[PDB]
């Protein structure tokens, strides 16, 4: 009975690839970055990178490299996936459309070897002859790339080296060339094959074999010019090629570990190196001209250029830019100048890019007190370290709220001549129209002696000559500025009620039923234009400069009433140009022609609750582009407001909604308000950059946060963050921190900068004498703090230092025994240098309140205390395989009773409300329950067959979700079968499924606010958030059924099969998913086609897109 439901709720924003090249076009600089499952490309330019598609594999992609054949036009891209998918890939966009096609494809997996340590490494030879696996000890695959094997069948050759370091091909060979570092006793050493593809062989290198560095960890191809290879270790970096050898040991980089590098210059003559510690290096190589011989090179050289937040990839994008690729922080760009600049840095941030980076742990809280919550996560490492918020939807801040009933409507004022900006709001009501003012957040009502106070208004604009428009539904007025009173006035040759109005600033278009009248506002006069009637009754219309035009407006757009149509037509005339009819009888409320880029729209929203959006030349007027989303259930009121410089559209609705731009289509993410029926945006002196608000019966005014369909809060450590916990009663996080400090001449440590626990507020050390028992003079020590963080400034409030070498591994807030108050409360470990398993362990006992960190209580504890979790009123903590209950004396001390206890090991720990535990001790799962007579737990019940865990959760009474080291879930149960001994004592796994991601945290929470059921989001390495739900069985076969016809029709890019992406994977075993759908897959449904569309939904039960389209919005809504 288990039935499952995943989703991502932010893709990874971790960079694990990033090459160069030209796959756009031959003479088109593009930059492709890798993330875990995504593939993103953009096209280098001037500002910076100007995106062009985004694709998702179905696999984690391990190798990306460029490559162009002979009689290629333009690169190819390769990609192999960690589950051993190659492929070749083209760009081609020559429509509107773009497509990444999949030249050839194939599965490199081998039957046998073993993964070797370092990786799958991927590698092409220069003159594209082949493709270079190496994935296993012992093995070395190749790929022939010849115009044929569009299937990538390989061959392998044996290789007699068992540990290989690093391989690439090298540069200006009459052969395949090969050459790598590898391991045996006696060090390691570099040696070469040619490769024969003529047979399948090595032959023998055209040169000996030398050694190297213990720590020589990278090969460098160096291009023809020179030839040869680099080779970089720890202090040392080296030269190779033939019978010449060059060396350098300079000393700065004796400090940390060079991590990447990558090519400056096309002569090989520079080359850009990233440490662990975020240093960048320029690498370069001194040429020297000899008389005629050729460009030999003389020497090397490493020069420090500055720093840069520490990279996995590392690239040279153009004119000095480069691009930083981090999987522990920020990515960013970044450019090189020649002088050196203040802090003497040679390197300069021009942009960085989030990154959720490594989700160490996480917690939700409401963090506003509104009923919605917010992801609050650990991230990052090191001097990337730091706390993120995350928060869904665009919100805005409220200044001035009114008690004022039905509102109809809301447009701009500006009482004054040119002076910009405006100073009274005018509000349409159900048959009358009330006049304010604002000498500033003042807000009385008086009225104007130009404008009507019992005619409800359909418009309040402003046009020329010191003119204020009042469209009302009797009469088209004009009102005098300077004199104050009316200049002229409308009226419908009958008498006949104006149903729709639409005024832009120079000219007018109201109608009156089926009848249009067009008129102008020529000096202290209107003047009228023309007459057409419509097929059928005027919803509503749109006069607006559209682009080339200063308020005169070439077209207008019409929704009508029987036949639901929709209609662009020439306004001095109003010729038919070319129209929509659309489906159903609920009519147009809006219709708009707004533009934001390199493409014009016309957006119309009907009155059941659905939105369609429109293409339109400002020419002509081609029906372009469209599709059936929703919003809300009540008409739509579109609306244009001022953001920054790319201003948009606001959907009025029961969920109010925000039309943004991303790469070039236009967002679609809510605003957090209750319901908003009408707004019109803002400049005003008493309130600047603000939008007006109605509803139900309020008004508002206020401005308008980023976009995106999640909000990102950074606050930067400069240090490891670890833990959290939320502690409402003191309004702050805990969160346990550990920083690197270094032994100096007095060995003391010191630090290598400023960071959380130093810069902090407040202070204390621990002062325990709970021990009394060596260390090197130069080295690294981890130092760890408990940080006190206010949950509204986010500033570090206290910071508590540990005892030294004392790890905090564990973090609780909790209220114990009978005891009021509530303690943060830290399980440690020492952990000294030598002797692995911890002999020691603190748990200690603290309290925030008026506003200082009190150390109540101590209690000393032998071994590591890993991880513990308040129980029911004990405190329950595991220490190095033993499992502990405390109790919390009434006189505010920590105590157990030895006799009392179960031996496990538990990494990690959960408790449902009841007397329920999950547990984990030698790669298994278990279900305990605390019986109250032999005073321990009982193992009610465990999962045989391993499994190496990384995170646990308790989905309900009788279901547990595991994350596991080779990026699966799985689920077990209680199994419900006879003989309630055995059968009962091996919970049964009931799901599985290959997430792709690596997770470090479960925890229960929404981001979404107030039908499903259940919900738990996790964080992962890559920063990946996810989200797990639960399904009825009902539910859970639609959508299997669902998946199953979706695969059918869309196309993989690599052409890699969904089915076995998302199939379990262990070294060890291979199955299919089960009580598992991804909503990732699931949601996959809306951007297909309606053609491709009813071929899915064909048999079961009515079986409707857009009854299934209906389906698979309401679970959208899910985050």
């Amino acid at each position: 009975m288990s039935y499952n439901y995943v989703v991502t709720a932010q893709k990874p924003t971790a960079v694990n690839g990033c090459v160069t090249g030209h796959f756009t076009s031959a003479e088109d600089l593009n930059l492709l970055i890798a993330k875990n499952t995504r593939l993103e490309i953009y096209v280098v330019t001037a500002e910076g990178l100007r995106p062009v598609k985004e694709v998702g594999m179905y696999g984690k992609i391990a190798v990306m490299e460029l490559f162009r054949p002979k009689g290629e036009s333009k690169d190819l891209l390769f990609i192999l996936t960690a589950k051993y998918n190659a492929c070749i890939l083209e760009y081609k966009q020559s429509g509107e459309s773009i497509d990444i096609i999949t030249r050839a494809h194939g599965n490199v997996q081998d039957r046998i070897g073993r993964p070797s340590e370092t990786g799958i490494i991927g590698i092409i030879d220069p003159e594209c002859r082949m493709i270079g696996l190496r994935l296993y000890d012992g093995l070395f695959k190749v790929i022939p790339l010849d115009r044929d094997n569009k299937e990538l069948k390989a061959f392998n050759i044996r290789l007699e080296e068992l540990h290989v370091i690093d391989v690439k091909f090298l540069y200006g060979c009459q052969a395949p060339t090969i050459c790598f570092v590898y391991q045996d006793p006696q060090g390691r050493h570099v040696k070469t094959y040619e490769v024969s593809l003529r047979e399948k062989e090595f032959n023998k290198g055209p040169w000996k074999q030398e050694n190297v560095e213990a720590e020589a960890s990278m090969v460098i191809a160096v291009p023809e010019p020179f030839g040869g290879a680099i080779i970089i270790g720890q202090e040392s970096i080296t030269y190779h090629n033939g019978d010449k050898y060059l060396a350098i040991a300079p000393p700065i980089i004796k400090q940390s570990t060079i991590v990447c590098h990558n090519r400056v210059d096309p002569n090989g003559s520079r080359y850009l190196l990233g440490d662990m510690e975020g240093r960048l290096f320029m690498l370069l190589l001194e040429k020297e001209e000899q008389m005629d011989g050729t460009v030999t090179l003389k020497d090397l050289r490493v020069e420090l250029l500055g720093e840069t937040s520490i990279a996995e990839c590392l690239t040279y994008l153009d004119n000095g830019v480069v691009f930083v690729g981090s999987r522990l922080g920020d990515s960013q760009l970044v450019k090189l100048n020649v002088d050196s600049n203040e802090q003497g840095s040679y390197v300069v941030a021009m942009e960085t890019f989030t990154n959720l980076g490594p989700i160490v742990d996480m917690c939700v809280v409401d963090l506003e007190r509104q009923g919605q919550g917010q992801l609050v996560t650990c991230s990052g490492a090191f001097k990337e370290g730091s706390l993120r918020i995350i928060r869904n939807g665009i919100g805005i801040h409220e200044h001035a709220s009114i008690d004022l009933p039905g509102i109809k409507g809301l447009w701009p004022l500006r009482s004054d001549p040119n002076r910009e900006t405006y100073d009274t709001l005018v509000l349409s009501f159900v048959g009358q129209t009330r006049v304010l003012m604002l000498n500033g957040e003042e807000v009385e009502e008086t009225e104007l002696m130009g404008f009507v106070d019992d005619q409800q208004t359909f418009f309040c604009g402003n046009v020329a000559h010191q003119q204020l428009i009042q469209i009302t539904s009797a009469s088209v007025r004009l009102v005098s500025q300077e004199p104050k009173a009316l200049v002229s006035e409308w009226k419908e040759p009958q008498a006949k009620n104006i149903s729709v109005a639409s005024c832009n600033s120079s000219q007018v278009v109201v109608a009156v039923g089926r009848a249009l009248y067009y008129l102008q506002i020529h000096p202290q006069e209107l003047r009228q234009i023309s007459h057409t009637e419509m097929e059928h009754e005027v919803a509503c219309l749109d006069i607006t400069p559209l682009g080339d035009s200063n308020g005169l407006s070439p077209l207008c757009a019409i929704g009508l009433w029987t036949d639901i149509s929709a209609r662009i037509l020439k306004l001095p005339s109003f010729e038919l140009l070319h129209k929509e009819m659309l489906g159903g009888e609920i009519i147009p409320r809006s219709i708009l022609m707004t533009t934001f880029e390199s493409s014009h729209y016309l957006l119309c929203a009907l009155g059941d609750g659905a939105l369609f959006y429109f293409g339109l030349n400002i020419e002509t007027g081609l029906l372009s582009d469209r599709k059936k989303v929703t919003l809300g259930t009540q008409p739509t009121v579109l609306r244009t407001f001022r953001s920054l410089s790319t201003t948009n559209v606001f959907a009025c609705s029961d969920r109010p909604t925000v039309i943004y731009s991303s790469n070039h289509k236009l967002v679609f993410s809510n605003v957090n308000l209750k319901e908003v029926n009408y707004m019109c945006p803002l400049n005003s002196d008493g309130y600047p950059d603000s939008l007006a608000l109605a509803n139900n019966s309020t008004l508002t005014i206020g401005t308008i946060d980023e976009i995106q369909k999640l909000h990102i809060r950074t606050v930067p450590l400069y240090e490891s963050p670890r833990k959290i916990c939320y502690q409402e009663v003191s309004q702050c996080f805990g969160v346990l921190s550990s920083r690197i400090e270094v032994q100096d001449t007095s060995g003391g440590t010191t630090a290598l900068r400023p960071s959380a626990s130093t810069q902090a507020l407040s202070s204390s050390v621990s002062s325990s004498k709970l021990f009394s028992s060596e260390t090197s003079f130069g080295e690294e020590v981890e130092v760890h703090n408990l940080l006190i963080i206010d949950q509204h400034t986010f500033e570090v409030l206290h910071a508590h230092q540990f005892l030294q070498n004392e790890y905090a591994l564990s973090l609780v807030s909790c209220k114990l025994g009978k005891d009021p108050n509530t303690y943060f409360i830290v399980g440690t470990a020492m952990v000294y240098p030598e002797e692995a398993e911890p002999k020691q362990g603190r748990i200690v006992v603290f309290q925030y309140s008026d506003g200082k960190l009190q150390t109540v209580a101590e209690k000393e504890v032998k071994g590591a205390v890993y991880s513990m979790v308040e129980f029911n009123g004990k405190l329950l903590a595991s220490i190095n395989s033993t499992v502990r209950l405390y109790e919390w004396t009434t006189e505010k001390d920590v105590r157990t009773e030895c006799n009392h206890y179960n031996n496990i090991m538990a990494l990690y720990l959960k408790t449902k409300g009841d007397f329920i535990l999950v547990g984990d001790l030698m790669r298994s799962v278990l279900l305990l329950a605390y019986k109250p007579m032999e005073g321990n737990f009982e193992e009610i019940a465990r999962d045989f067959n391993p499994n190496w865990m990384s995170a646990v959760e308790i989905l309900d009474d009788d279901n547990f979700l595991g994350a596991e080291n080779a990026f699966n879930l799985f689920v077990c149960q209680k199994d419900s079968a006879a003989t309630t001994d055995e059968e009962r004592q091996h919970l049964q796994e009931v799901g599985l499924f290959h997430l792709g991601e690596f997770v470090n945290v479960f925890c229960h929470g929404s981001l979404v606010m107030q039908p499903t059921q259940g919900s738990v989001l996790f964080g992962t390495v890559n920063g990946m958030i996810g989200l797990v739900t639960s399904l009825s069985e009902s539910w859970y076969n639609l959508l299997l059924d669902m998946q199953n016809r979706l695969n059918k029709v869309i196309k993989s890019v690599g052409k890699i099969e969904h089915s076995f992406w998302r199939s379990f994977h262990t070294e060890r075993k291979t199955e299919p998913a089960t009580g598992f759908i991804d909503g990732d897959l699931i949601e996959s449904f809306l951007d297909i086609s309606r053609p491709k569309m009813q071929e899915v939904v064909a048999n079961l039960r009515e079986a409707t897109a857009d009854d299934l389209i209906k389906v698979v919005e309401e679970l959208t809504r899910i985050h």
